[PDB]
C-alpha cells in the first residue's frame, strides 16, 4: 500500500536480474514509505531538497569517475596515508566521541578505532573472509591531499558542477569534508542524526537507508548530548525496549535501498539508519557533508522540528556549563518537571 | 524534642500570661523546628543572617515608634490615599500577577483586589464583624508619601541606623520598599518564596511564620514560572495532593511565632507561611525589602540551592521566549526528559 519500504527491487540492465532481493534486508518493527527515486532534471527533485526532504537522484553523475573503483584499484592508486578503521563485533557499529568520554568516567567502548594503511584494512579483511568471521571491519575515513594521483583524477572528475550549483542554490555553508566509507556485508550504521546537509553518494553495492524525520525526536530518544553516543538513538533496533521506549511503537521510517551512481539527500537533523544488504558484498559510498544556511534574521514561528532539537541541545549544553557537571543536568531537569509540567 | 515548632508560648511582662497558645495554631502534616530568637547583639544572630538563614531578633526597636499603632490611630493618620485590599472567600490568601494572567487564559482568580480608603477599609471590616463572617480582607499596601504627618515621624523614627548597617554589612543593594500589612485573625498567606532580602517587623499581634529552605524546591512544587502563581506551591497545605505531589511528605519546615516588637529575617529564595493568629485579633507587620548583594565575580561550586532555583526559573524564561509562547514549555521539557533522564 502507502507502506512500501524500499519498494520492489530494480532490474539491472541488459536482463542481469534485480540486484538485490528483499531477503537481503533485516527485520524491525516499524512500518515505512518509500524515499522518491526522481530525476535530476525533475522539478519535484528540486522541491524536496528546498523543503529539506530526502529523495534519491538516479542521475547526477555525481562520482561517476568512483564507480570503477574497487578494492584492488584503490589498494593500487589510494596512497601511503592513515585510514581510520572502525571493527565491532556485533554487525551494529557503535560510534562514540573520545571528547566525552571522561563525561561519563563509567561507559565502556564497543567500537574500536584503528589507523592502518590501505593495504593493511584489505589483508585483515582477506584475512576475515578465510578465517573467517566473525569480526567486522568499517573504514571511515575523510578524502585527503595523500591520494595517489589517479585517485586525484577521478575526484577532480565529480560532478562539481551540479553540486556547487545545489550548495548555491539552497544557500548552504562551504563543503566541509569527503567521507570515504568501504563496509562489509551486513554492516550496520545505527539511527542517529547529523548537523550538516549530506549527498550520500553510492559507488559500490547496496544500502538500505532508514530516515526519520526531525519531528520524530520523541519516539527515537537520543542519548544525553554529553554523553559519547550524542545524537544516537538508545533504541536498539534488533530489540527494542518499549518499557523504556514506549514512543518507539510510534516510529515511522522513509526507505530506499540505494546503488552505484545513485545518491541520496539526507536533510540535516533527519534520523538515518543505514545498512550495508546481507551477502550483497562490500559497499563503497562517498559521503558529501555541507554546513547549513545561516538562520534567517527574523526568525518565524511556528518553528520547524529540527529548531526545537536545536533548542533542546543548546539547553543541555548550557545547564551543562552553568552546573559544572554534565552529570547534574538530568537530576535539575527533573527536579524542574516533576510535579509542575507533568 | 529538636522538633519543636514555635515552642512554648512566651510569658507577657506583668504576670499577663501566656499571649497566645498552641489552640490558636492550624494543623499541617509536617515537622518543624524552631527559628532561634536572639538578641540583635548577638554574635550568633549576626551569624545566622550573614549564613543566609533565619532569625527572629527580638530587641531591635526597628519600628519601636508604630507599636502604638491600632486601626484608630491609622484611620485618623493614615492620609487619603489608595491603599489595596485584597479579599478572599476562604482563609487562604490566593495571590496572582495580572501581567500574566494573559498566559493561562483558563485561569480564573479566588482573590480580588480592591483599592479604597482606610477609612472604607475599616468601615467593610467592622460590618463583617457584626454582619458578620464569612469574607477575609487583608490590606497589603506600599508606604508612601501620601502618609499623615504622624505616621511620618513614625517611619523617620524606626530604627534606621541599625536596619542600614545590616544593609551595610550584607552588601545588600537598596530597601526597595516598605510595605504594610493588616490582616483579620486566621488570614493565611500560603507557600510561596520571594527574591529579595526581607526584614519583616511584627506591630500588633501574632504571626505563626514557617520558613521553608530553598533546598526543598522538589517537596514544594512551585507554579510554572509563567503562571499567574509564579513563586507560590502548587500543595494545598490543608490537603495536600500526595499523588501529584509525593515529595511534600518529605517536607520538613522551620517554624516561629512572631509578636509585636520581634522581627524574622527571612532571607531570599526561602519559602515561607504566614498565618495570622486563630482568634488572636487583628494584625499588623511592616516588611522591608530589600535586593540582595550582586552574584560574585567568579562564580565557586559547589552551587548554593538558591542558584539553582535561579538557574531554573532562566530556563523556564527562556524556553518562554524562544518558543514563542509559555503554553510550549512543559511538552518541551517532557519531550527532552522523558527516557533520556529519567
Ligand atoms: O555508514 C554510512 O553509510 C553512513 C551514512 C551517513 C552518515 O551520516 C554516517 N555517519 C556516520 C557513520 C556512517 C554513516
Ligand atoms: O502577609 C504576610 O505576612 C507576608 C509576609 C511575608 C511576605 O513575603 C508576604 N508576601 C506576600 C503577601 C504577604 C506576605
Ligand atoms: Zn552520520
Ligand atoms: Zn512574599
Amino acid at each position: 500500500a502507502v507502506a512500501s519500504g524500499s519498494g520492489e527491487p530494480r532490474e539491472e540492465a541488459g536482463a542481469l536480474g534485480p540486484a538485490w532481493d528483499e531477503s537481503q534486508l533485516r527485520s524491525y518493527s516499524f512500518p515505512t514509505r518509500p524515499i522518491p527515486r526522481l530525476s535530476q532534471s525533475d522539478p519535484r527533485a528540486e522541491e524536496l531538497i528546498e523543503n529539506e526532504e530526502p529523495v534519491v537522484l538516479t542521475d547526477t553523475n555525481l562520482v561517476y569517475p568512483a564507480l570503477k573503483w574497487d578494492l584492488e584499484y584503490l589498494q593500487e592508486n589510494i596512497g601511503n596515508g592513515d585510514f581510520s578503521v572502525y571493527s565491532a563485533s556485533t554487525h551494529k557499529f557503535l560510534y562514540y566521541d573520545e571528547k566525552k568520554m571522561a563525561n561519563f568516567q563509567n561507559f565502556k567502548p564497543r567500537s574500536n578505532r584503528e589507523e592502518m594503511k590501505f593495504h593493511e584494512f584489505v589483508e585483515k579483511l582477506q584475512d576475515i573472509q578465510q578465517r573467517g568471521g566473525e569480526e567486522r571491519l568499517y573504514l571511515q575515513q575523510t578524502l585527503n591531499d595523500t591520494v595517489g594521483r589517479k585517485i586525484v583524477m577521478d575526484f577532480l572528475g565529480f560532478n562539481w558542477n551540479w553540486i556547487n550549483k545545489q550548495q548555491g542554490k539552497r544557500g548552504w555553508g562551504q563543503l566541509t569534508s569527503n567521507l570515504l566509507l568501504i563496509g562489509m556485508e551486513g554492516n550496520v550504521t545505527p539511527a542517529h542524526y547529523d548537523e550538516q546537509q549530506n549527498f550520500f553518494a553510492q559507488i559500490k553495492g547496496y544500502k538500505r537507508c532508514i530516515l526519520f524525520p526531525p519531528d520524530q525526536f520523541e519516539c527515537l530518544y537520543p542519548y544525553p548530548v554529553h554523553h559519547p553516543c550524542d545524537r544516537q538513538s538508545q533504541v536498539d533496533f534488533d530489540n527494542p525496549d518499549y518499557e523504556r521506549f514506549p514512543n518507539f511503537q510510534n516510529v515511522v521510517g522513509y526507505e530506499t535501498v540505494v546503488g552505484p551512481g545513485d545518491v541520496l539527500y539526507i536533510p540535516m537533523y533527519w534520523w538515518h539508519h543505514i545498512e550495508s544488504l546481507l551477502n550483497g558484498g562490500i559497499t563503497i559510498t562517498v559521503n558529501f557533508w555541507y554546513k547549513g544556511a545561516p538562520t534567517p534574521k527574523r526568525i518565524e514561528y511556528p518553528l520547524k522540528a529540527h529548531q526545537k532539537v536545536a533548542i533542546m541541545r543548546n539547553i543541555e549544553k548550557m545547564l551543562g556549563e552553568a552546573l559544572g557537571n554534565p552529570q547534574e543536568v538530568g537530576p535539575l531537569l527533573n527536579t524542574m518537571i516533576k510535579g509542575r509540567y507533568n
